[PDB]
Parts: structure tokens; C-alpha cells; sequence
């Protein structure tokens, strides 16, 4: 019993996993090259199953070693799903290259120390969706009639507005043609770009605290 | 009188306000989809009048409870106007009725703080912003009598001189979209525009720092 | 001397100058509309001439009242030159609109704002000079690398400058410049991608240096 | 020991800066084709003198400094930029890097460099995350959109450039993401979150930089 617990939390075992991680990453970085998957595709498709096989064992062990304690450690928890994904018979399997974040304790803090920023802002983030929701409704029934590729859908109003938010081709690509049919659209968007922009500065400042 | 005053400042009423918001939001969030408004549009268009009816009441009561204190409290004040817009049957207002889904910010005491904590920046910046508009005004005049003769779509009007210059501020398509064609007729437009990008940029950065300190 | 000295330093006079500024400002904002200058050009073309006369007088008084003390006050200095520009009887005809900046000078609330931001400039001259050489070294490389086939972008050292600043600003840097370049010189992702890195990394750290 | 006194003189320190600015300015006309027509031969020789003379300073300082020399970064760097210049057209272009040595002689710049380079270590925990994050994502696209959009995502390396471009937000939507949505209408599930994480990272870098120095 306790004999197994010593194998898991050993430096050897953990270090061994991280080696396979770095390796299986390189394996997926050659599954891209058509030339490679031609000559060595057979070599790889099995080699991957070996890895996800070993990772199945470890995650099973990690469960028996931790029992109910396991499904409260996110990194440990997260690792579980990412293999289940890898189990299901194709692109989302590459998420298992995130365990290199989990398996390395130097990263876990960085992720957490940056997710620690998320809560002090959800009061702001939640506001935006409401702000976006009303506007996406306005546009889709304002400009949605003549510019449907941009505003034909409520959701389509989202993508264009978040783009205009990012300031990519907001003027030449969206606002200028809009102003050829609705010449006052410069009253809709110029403030919206200000309103949304004002948020970002005060956030950055609020976080430097 | 005071009997209603207990209903008004009840948590139910406070909680209730936030409820109707969410429904009319979702209801207006289906007033967008053409598909929905076919079978249930009339049922919906009336539901808004139902909504816009009830919303008349709250602001009526809340005023008598607050009297002159009401028309000095911003959050409550705002609440009123959004109904008058919603009250008017120039369709635009029928579209502008959708602002009534903004009141969910007012009723939530967690939100007002969020809003308030950001407006405190304007006074430490109103000294700057007013400078910016003046800066634009002097410059917007320069272009309109410089490039306005051959580029009327971009600089033909002062208002168009504004829009084009305010765009270059954002750096969106400023070079290939604006300055490069300018340099085909007036090869020095980079003397107008390259510095203008500096000052305008330094202001906004120096503004952020002024906010970073406070 | 002392007889005039009471007119100069009055609050009234200060208030009076700012009136013509705001007046000449809004007045200068309609000299753009072609329609007006036909029906009202004489009213306007002269009103400018009226003002620039008065400001010539004031600047004469302000000089004699302060004498050598005048030519050490920045705000005072600028105001003078902007009238000299305005004095010359077609580029300058546009540069006359700079006289709408004196509203910054006459208002003591502005002078602080401008200066307190020019007060940041010295703490950055150590940084800025590095970039120019960095910019200068690179413009030489491109102009003799890609300048042969891309003359609109890199035919001249100065043209390499404009492209680099433009690339530095991130406007159409990739699709407009780097992508077509990589169709003839497939390694242009080695020239510019670092230039985007170094230049960008500086600006963040600079704001931080000021923050 | 006779030469050693010349090197660390204030004259000599200043003296290097003379040839830099001159060779810098001289290369600013080796660039202009117009000048190099009438003065090219006049120009081509001045460089060889400099690239010869510039060898000496780094030669002397080494015997003066010995093993102390190859532990001072600025001292180290100075050599390679000359060694590059020595090898007899990319190299002929890379010779112009020799105008960087002006950084060595001037102590006012190094402080900015050092005081800024200092904020690069406390973040490598973040940057390496980004490279991995890009790596996972660059793989996803390249086998997602690589089939129909190869100039943008046909190769992992091409996914890099396209993703690093979208990071800067240059023509990411109209130029890259919007056409993607005509065949794969779900590319906004790949790209919209990717836009969030990468952006949030850059902010957090700032926070780390705000605090550090
Ligand atoms: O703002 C950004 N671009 C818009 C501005 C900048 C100038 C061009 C157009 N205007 C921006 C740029 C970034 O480049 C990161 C680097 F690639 F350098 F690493 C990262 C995050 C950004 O922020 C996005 C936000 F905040 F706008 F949403």
C-alpha cells in the first residue's frame, strides 16, 4: 500500500513523466510535417498510445494515492480530463502538452499568480457582457439590415464590435462604409471606442497595485 | 404613503427590479433574432409594453419618497430618463428603448462602486482631455485647408478632418491607408503626421501614468 | 514704462486676450468652409488682420515691461514667434492657426499641464537617443537589402525610416510589408520579427520607468 | 605596459567614439547610391582603415584585461561585432553592426540597458509559458486550417508568423480570421480566446515590470 505512495511522489517518477511530456510534444510537432508522417507515421501512431498508456497509469495511481483529495487539486484535476480527451477517438489531444505546466511546480504558481488577477476584475468583466449585449442588439437591428456579414446576427454584432474594440480595421473596414448609408454612425462608435478603452487603462492601473 | 414606502425600499422590490431587467434583456435579446419575432413577435412587442408599463411606476414612487434628494442622486436620476426614451412610442427610440437593460447596473450596489471608482479619473484628466480637443481643433483646421482640396473624402470637412485625424490617433490604417497616398501628392505630409502621432501618443501614455500614481 | 505697466499685468487684459483667442479660434474654424469666405471673407480676412495687430501691440508692451526678463519665460517666448509667423503675408497661411495655441499660454492651468509633461522629457532623453541609432543602423541594412526591389518602401534611407516607424507602430506591418517581402526574400521574418520584439519591449519598460 | 596607459585615458575613451560616428556617418552614404557613385572609392577605403584600427583597441584591452576581459559583457560583445566585420552579401551588410560599439564607451547608456535588461529574468517564467502556449496552439491551427489556408497555416513555422501577427492585432480579423470563418465558421473559437490569453499575458508582464524596477 504505502509502498506505492513512495513510488508516485518520488523525484524519479515525476521527472520521468516530464521527460515523456517534452518528448510527446516533439512527436506532435512532427505529426505536422507530411513528409515525416509518411515515412514514420506508423512509428508514431503507436508511440503516442504508449505515452497516453503510461499517463493513464500515473493518473490512476495519483487517484489511489490521493483518493478524494485528488479532485480538489486543479492541476491534478485538470490533468485528468486532458487524458480523457486524449482517450476519445483528434486535435484536442494536443492539450496534453499543458501538463508540462502542471508537472512543473515552477509554473503552477505563475498560472495561479496570474489567475489571482482574475477575481479583482470580474466586477468589470461581467459589466462588459451587458454592455456588449445591448449594443449587439442595437447594431443587429440598426446596421444588420444593410451589412449582414458584419451585423446580420446578434453574435455577428459581437465579432465586429470586439474587432472594433481591438481597433483592427475598425474605421476603414467598418465605420467608413457604415457612414456611407448611415452618416451619423460616427456618433455610435467613436464613444463606444472611448467607453471600452477607458476600461482597459483603469484595469492596468488597478492591477499594478 | 409610507405603507408603499416599505414596499419601495424592500429587498423584494430591489430584487424585483433586477428581475424584469433580465427578462426584457433576454426578451430584447430575442427581439433581435428575426426567426423568433415571427411566431412570438406580437406576444413579445406587447411584453415590452407590459415591461415599459411597470417601469413607469417605480420611478414615480421613488421620487415622492426622495423628493428633491432624488434629482441630485446620479444613479437614481439616470433611471428616470431611460424610461422617457422607452416611453415614447423616427423609430430610433423604439431601438433606443433597449437602453432600459442598463438599469441592472444601478440596482446592484456592487456595480455603482465599480462605475464610481473609474469616473474619479476624469478630474485628474479633464485638464488633459480639454487640451486634447484644443490640440485636435488647431490641427483639424490645418489639414482641411492643406489637403482638403484634393482629398475631400478624408479631409473635405472639419468634421471629416476630425474623424480622419482621430483615426490616425488610434493608429488604425494611419500609414498605408492615410499618409502614403498623401505622400503621392504632398510628399511632406509626414511632417504633419509623424509629429502629431508623437504628441497625441505622449499625452495618452502620460495620462495613464498620472492614473497609475493615483 | 510705468504708465503702461498697469495695463499689462491687469487681470482684465489677460481676460481680454483670451476673448479674442476663443473668438479668433472659432472664427478660424470657419475660414475652412469655402462658402463663408465668399460672402463673409472680407469680414473674416480682416478680423484676423485686426487681431494680429492687437497681439503685435501687446507683445510690444509685454517686452518693454519685462525687457530681458521676457526672453527667458518659455510661455512668453512661444507667443511672440507665433505672431511673427502670423505676420508674414502659402504654407504659413496655415501655420497662422498656431496662434490658437496661446490659449495654453494665457491660461495658467494649461502651462502646468504642458510643463509637467515636458518635465518627463528629460528622464527619457537617455532612452530616446538609443532608439535613433538603433533605427539608424537598421534603415541602412534594409535600404541596401530590400531597397532594390521595394523602392517605395526601402529605396532611400529615409524611406527605410518611414517603413520602420510604421512597422514599429504595428500598422500593416505584416500583411503590408513583411508578407510580400517574404515572397521574394523568405527570411524577412528574421529581420523584422526581432525589430518588433526589441522596439516593443522597450516601450513597455519605458512606461514602467515613468510609472 | 607602455600602451596600457593610452587605453584608459579620457582621450582614448572619447577617441573610439570619433571613428564610430565617422564610420557610422560614412556608412550613411555607402547606403545612398547617389554619393557612392562619385565618392564610392573615396568611401570604400575609409572603412578598411576603421575596421583595421578598430581591431587594435580590442587587441590591447585584452592583454590589459586578460581573463577579466571575457567576463565583462560589453567587452565581450565588442569583439564579435568586429569579427563579423572581418569575414569577407549578408555579411557585407552585417558589417554595419560595428556602429554599436558606441554603446561600450558611453557609460550613460549601459545603465539604461542594464537597468532594463534586469527586468528580463524575473519574467522568463512567463515568456517560456508563452512559447509553449504558442506551441500548443500553433500545432492546433496547422492541422486545422493548414489544409485550405497554407500560406497562413500550411507549416508550423507559417502558423508561428500568422499567430505572432494576430498577437500584434495587425489585420488579424479581416486579413486572417474573417476569411477563415467562410470555410471553418468556428475559427472564432480558436482565435477569440487566444486573443484573450495572449493579451492578458502581456498585461501581467507589465505588472511584473511595474513592480520589479
Ligand atoms: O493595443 C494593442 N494594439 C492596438 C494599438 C497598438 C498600436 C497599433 C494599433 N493600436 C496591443 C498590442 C500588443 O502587441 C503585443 C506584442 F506583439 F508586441 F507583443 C499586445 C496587446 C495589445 O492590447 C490589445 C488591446 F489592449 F487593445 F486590447
Amino acid at each position: 500500500y504505502l509502498r506505492i505512495t513512495n513510488i508516485v511522489e518520488s523525484s524519479f517518477f515525476t521527472k520521468f513523466i516530464i521527460y515523456l511530456i517534452v518528448l510527446n510534444g516533439i512527436t506532435m510537432g512532427l505529426e505536422t510535417s507530411k513528409t515525416f508522417m509518411q515515412s514514420f507515421g506508423v512509428y508514431t501512431t503507436l508511440f503516442n498510445q504508449i505515452v497516453i498508456t503510461i499517463f493513464t497509469i500515473e493518473i490512476i495511481l495519483r487517484i489511489y494515492v490521493h483518493r478524494i483529495s485528488f479532485f480538489k487539486d486543479p492541476w491534478s484535476l485538470f490533468d485528468f480530463f486532458v487524458v480523457a480527451i486524449s482517450l476519445v477517438p483528434r486535435v484536442l489531444r494536443v492539450l496534453r502538452l499543458f501538463r508540462l505546466v502542471t508537472a512543473v511546480p515552477q509554473m503552477r504558481k505563475i498560472v495561479s499568480a496570474l489567475i489571482s488577477v482574475i477575481p479583482g476584475m470580474l466586477s468589470v468583466i461581467a459589466l462588459m457582457t451587458l454592455f456588449f449585449y445591448i449594443f449587439a442588439i442595437m447594431a443587429t437591428q440598426l446596421f444588420g439590415e444593410r451589412f449582414p456579414e458584419w451585423f446580420g446576427t446578434l453574435g455577428e454584432s459581437f465579432y465586429t464590435l470586439f474587432q472594433v474594440m481591438t481597433l483592427e480595421s475598425w474605421s476603414m473596414g467598418i465605420v467608413r462604409p457604415l457612414m456611407e448609408v448611415y452618416p451619423y454612425a460616427w456618433v455610435f462608435f467613436i464613444p463606444f471606442i472611448f467607453v471600452v478603452t477607458f476600461v482597459m487603462i483603469n484595469l492596468v492601473v488597478a492591477i499594478c497595485v
